[PDB]
């Protein structure tokens, strides 16, 4: 039932809830001639929502939105990116004209801007070193160290038990590494030792991209890193 590239067309998105105030939003985008989806997450903080992560561009994001008012019914009132690529900043400016608060650490930001790719508003304080964890709201934010890049932030809800890895995280099918051009291969095992260190307890894993498991997605994306780095 986890939504796949196969149920999706490129503009739309599918909810997918996980737990009671839980969902992974799943959207699809075509990159180098082939169709991948990306997942973000849903949380509800009394009545209304937090989102992590954007769909993956403006268009999708606004499909998203639209998705949500139609499927929850709760205002999305902020959302956090969890690194400064694309897939994660992508459509922040449609969130920021719908009324929603969009943060990122600084790390993040001045990436982001360095980048040239659209820059969320607030600043998330206390992420600056591996091993930080900030609370906020429903969520926990942490930051293991470099990995998918030097800025990645995975989110935990404390209360579902529910690990989003975000890009740092990679699903079973994938046994090859993705983008590793922004990535710190050499500290990318020792940052998932620190998610494992940290969220022992998590019951449902999500990657960045595509489907959910538990906690062996951590061990994947190890062996699929040190694969790749013997090449
Ligand atoms: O690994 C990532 O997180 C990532 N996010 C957006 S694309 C990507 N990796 S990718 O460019 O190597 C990819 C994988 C599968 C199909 N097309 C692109
Ligand atoms: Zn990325
Ligand atoms: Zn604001
Ligand atoms: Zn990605």
């Amino acid at each position: 039932e986890y939504p796949t590239v196969s149920e999706i067309p490129v503009g739309e998105v599918r909810l997918y809830q996980i737990a009671d105030g839980v969902w992974s939003h799943i959207a699809t985008q075509s990159f180098d001639g082939a169709v991948y989806p990306s997942n973000g997450l849903i949380v509800r903080d009394g009545d209304e929502l937090l989102l992590i992560d954007t769909a993956w561009g403006a268009k999708n994001t606004a499909a998203l939105l639209a998705e949500i008012e139609k499927q929850i019914g709760l205002p999305v009132t902020r959302a956090v990116s969890t690194h400064f690529h694309d897939d994660r900043v992508g459509g922040v400016d449609v969130l920021r004209a719908a009324g929603v608060a969009t943060y990122a650490s600084p790390s993040t930001r001045r990436l982001a801007e360095v980048e040239g790719n659209e820059i969320p508003t607030h600043s998330l304080e206390g992420l600056s070193s591996s091993g930080d964890a900030v609370r906020f709201g429903p969520v926990e934010l942490f930051y293991p160290g470099a990995a998918h890049s030097t800025d990645n932030l995975v989110v935990y809800v404390p209360s579902a038990s529910v690990l989003y890895g975000g890009c740092a995280i990679y699903e079973l099918s994938r046994t090859s590494a993705g983008n590793v051009a922004d990535a710190d291969l050499a500290e990318w095992p020792t940052s998932i030792e620190r998610i494992q260190q940290h969220y022992p307890e998590a019951q449902f894993v999500i990657p960045g991209h595509g489907l959910p498991g538990g906690l062996d997605l951590l061990k994947h994306t190890t062996n699929v890193v040190k694969a790749h780095t013997n090449r």
